């Protein structure tokens, strides 16, 4: 294992916005995509500011494969964010839960992006180092359980999870808590989801619901 923090959290740095809430509209992908953002923007302005999700799922779509609310990729998100030369902050470009047109404008863009990294499959070393040194990473997990939906405390561990990844979130930090160790993942399922819309997913136990198995963050 790397050298490296024993735990971090970015909540701390005050590099985590609020918690968001998808409602009927699968667009935990552009939430996963903005939160990464949004943390970068922080440590290169100093301001932490809400990224529009919707402006993802209204612009960044059949040309990078996403489908809005019917779900998405976050590294073809990161590529729009690129190719469009930003994003809308969220407090201008509001998230409404549905398929709209899009209505992205430079005149209220919040953050830019130049590259985007994606991770090796499953591994969590690699994960820890770029959780610690670079910031929060955007992964996809296997949500599917009824586990998880019905999640309270401690650190989550699903027997019947799997590496088939279905939901995109963002890593924000990872520890240990009472020997169990962890990811702190930030779910777009509002406060009412889990520890203030928050979970500790299992960490280095396999590859636990495929938390490591796409995970890739992106630079200003
Ligand atoms: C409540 O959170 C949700 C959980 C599941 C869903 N299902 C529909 C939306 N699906 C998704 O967002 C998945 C999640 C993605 C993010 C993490 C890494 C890889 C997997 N992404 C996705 N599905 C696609 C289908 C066709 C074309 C592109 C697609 O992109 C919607 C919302």
């Amino acid at each position: 294992n790397r050298i490296l923090p024993d735990s971090v959290d970015w909540r701390e740095k005050g590099c985590v916005t609020e918690v968001k809430y998808q409602g009927s509209c699968g667009a935990c992908w552009a939430f996963s995509a903005v939160g990464a953002l949004e943390a970068q923007l922080k440590l290169k302005t100093g301001k932490l500011v809400s990224l529009s999700a919707q402006n993802l799922v209204d612009c960044s779509t059949e040309k990078y494969g996403n489908k809005g609310c019917n779900g998405g990729f976050m590294t073809t998100a990161f590529q729009y964010i690129i190719d469009n030369k930003g994003i809308d902050s969220d407090a201008s470009y509001p998230y409404k839960a549905m398929d709209q047109k899009c209505q992205y404008d430079s005149k209220y863009r919040a953050a830019t992006c130049s590259k985007y990294t994606e991770l090796p499959y499953g591994r969590e070393d690699v994960l820890k180092e770029a959780v610690a040194n670079k910031g929060p990473v955007s992964v996809g997990v296997d949500a599917r359980h009824p586990s998880f939906f019905l999640y309270r405390s401690g650190v989550y561990y699903e027997p019947s999870c799997t590496q088939n990844v279905n939901h995109g979130v963002l890593v924000v930090g990872y520890g240990d808590l009472n020997g169990k160790e962890y990811w702190l993942v930030k779910n777009s399922w509002g406060h009412n989801f889990g520890e203030e819309g928050y979970i500790r997913m299992a960490r280095n136990k396999g590859n636990h619901c495929g938390i490591a198995s796409f995970p890739s963050y992106p630079e200003i």
